[PDB]
């Protein structure tokens, strides 16, 4: 999804990166089911 | 100076803006003296 950074480069720039926020917070300091499959 | 969010558009997109704090807080929700002249 898109939020709070990747809108402003999004809106702004014209690109978004998906990890934006991953990418932010490095640069500055900062239910499994049960199905019956054959095998 | 690019500062903590300029930074990471001049990084990863390759361009910035003067007022980014303000865009970003407003996208999303969030010295004189005394001199001698002639007037």
């Amino acid at each position: 999804v898109i939020a709070n950074t990747n809108l402003v480069t999004a809106l702004v720039m014209g690109k978004a990166v998906s990890n934006m926020d991953d990418v932010a917070r490095y640069l500055l300091g900062g239910g499994s089911a049960r199905v019956r499959a054959d095998l």
